[PDB]
């Protein structure tokens, strides 16, 4: 109920985003077998739970704008708000729990070792929180250790699966009509020395229903998984980059990752890797979780240049895009408030990542799973659950930038182009 300074040794790395820690477990009470711990981070970067004009947005959801803390903020959020749409099955809200400011404070010291020292730069463990969340480990496949033996599992981080079709892209922009903002937005980051080398993936294949095409797109993490792909071993990072985007999947690394699927892919060395691919490719196909994903997604109807009008409507401000719609700013308040609230939930759908965690099917289930791939080459029947993670409520205040690096984004990738 309250974790202490010397819980902290039982807690070990698992990764970071931009806003939290997390941590898997290491020890052994029952209350924290299987599960992760999120820590959130104090950005230096950024500087009660809910601003005023967030109250107002976020007004048909009164549990939210209630809350007496972030933790519990997000919770409600993911329980009220992410659930009702995603279906619970995949979802999970976590478990609010006590930390003391040492535990914080000793957490935050002991793995910052292990950390991305540009993470650390950024933000660390924000030790004026009294709370945390605790989530069952996707990366282990069921909850109580009865363990149907070991279990590989994968996240994705899928990003935007979609092109806009609105009416409200500027002239110049009408690219993003036709190339998928994460192919614009590598250019960029690229640009900005954040990862090394344009990344293979395209989110259109992933989320186009095409088996095929879905398959190419896993293919593509695989080789690039820069901060959209990894894979672990029974908790452990076997593939993908440590709490940041990773470099390009070398032969050495090819070869670690392969190796380590031994037993677990029955296949010959060498073949494993192609067979896991295809494994994954199958049980995020066949689960169709994807869809539902997308249309969460496409909850950004108008897009930001579209949406970005909104915002200010909402705020109050008068609006700094037109200068001396017609459209847009007739809209009621009330239609407003949906549009950039959904946007924002949007937002949410457009960052999660999906763990997909794998187990060879077991004949003594008691109700036998109703998902699993057989993969055809080795014979082997799988089980799978998917659940989405990282499910944030995104800040209201941040329309502004999604509109700038947005702007930024297709400037670039314009500029790039006219390089004929
Ligand atoms: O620090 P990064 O590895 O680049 O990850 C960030 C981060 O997502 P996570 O922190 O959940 O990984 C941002 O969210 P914050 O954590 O900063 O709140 C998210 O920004 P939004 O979700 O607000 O859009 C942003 O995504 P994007 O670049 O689409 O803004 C994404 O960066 P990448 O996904 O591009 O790495
Ligand atoms: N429920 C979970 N089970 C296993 N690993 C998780 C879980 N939630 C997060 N992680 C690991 O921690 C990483 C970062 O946590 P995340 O929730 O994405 O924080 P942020 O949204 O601040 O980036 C995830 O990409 C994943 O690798
Ligand atoms: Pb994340
Ligand atoms: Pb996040
Ligand atoms: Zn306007």
């Amino acid at each position: 109920m309250i974790l202490e300074e010397k819980d902290a040794s039982d807690w070990i790395y698992r990764g970071e985003g931009g806003a939290n820690l997390v941590l898997a477990y290491a020890g052994s009470s029952p209350l924290f077998v299987g599960k992760v711990i999120r820590i959130q981070k104090a950005r230096r970067n950024d500087k009660s739970v809910l601003t005023s004009d967030e109250q107002h947005l976020w007004r048909e959801n009164n549990e939210l704008i209630s809350s007496p803390n972030k933790e519990v903020l997000e919770q409600r959020y993911v329980q009220n708000v992410i659930i009702p749409l995603l279906g619970p099955k995949h979802v999970d809200a976590g478990v609010r729990v006590s930390v003391s400011k040492e535990f914080l404070e000793c957490v935050d010291k002991k793995v910052t070792k292990q950390r991305p020292l540009w993470r650390v730069n950024a933000a660390n463990v924000d030790t004026s929180h009294d709370s945390a969340l605790i989530l069952n480990d996707h990366s282990l496949f069921s909850q109580g250790i009865t363990s149907g033996g070991d279990c590989i599992s994968v996240e994705i981080k899928p990003k935007c699966g979609f092109l806009p079709t609105s009416r409200f892209i500027g002239k110049e922009n009408m690219l993003k009509t036709s190339v998928s903002r994460f192919k614009m937005h590598q250019l960029l980051k690229l640009e900005y020395i954040e990862i090394s080398e344009e990344s293979e993936y395209d989110p259109l294949d992933l989320f186009s229903g095409s088996k095929e095409r879905v398959l190419e797109a896993i293919k593509a993490l695989y080789s690039t998984p820069q901060n959209n792909f990894r894979v672990f071993l029974n908790g452990s990072l076997i593939l993908g980059g440590s709490g940041e985007s990773t470099g390009r999947t070398s032969p050495e690394i090819g070869y670690a990752f392969e190796d380590a699927l031994k037993g677990f892919i029955q296949s010959e060395d060498g073949h494993r890797t192609e067979c896991f691919l295809q494994l994954v490719s199958d049980a995020v196909y066949g689960s169709g979780v994807l869809d539902r994903l997308l249309e969460i997604q496409k909850l950004d109807k108008l897009d930001i240049e579209g949406a970005i009008h909104c915002y200010y409507d909402i705020i109050n401000q008068p609006c700094p895009i037109c200068k001396e719609e017609l459209s847009l700013h007739a809209l009621p308040l009330d239609e407003s408030l949906k549009i950039v609230k959904e946007y924002l939930i949007a937002a949410t759908a457009k960052d999660c990542s999906i763990m997909i965690s794998f187990q060879s099917r077991n004949a003594w289930d008691s109700e036998p799973s109703g998902d699993y791939v057989s993969l055809k080459p080795t014979n082997q029947t799988f089980d799978y659950k998917v659940h989405f993670i990282d499910l944030s409520l995104k800040p209201l205040k941040r329309m502004e930038s999604y509109y700038k690096l947005d702007k930024k984004i297709i400037s670039f990738y314009n500029r790039k182009q006219k390089a004929e």
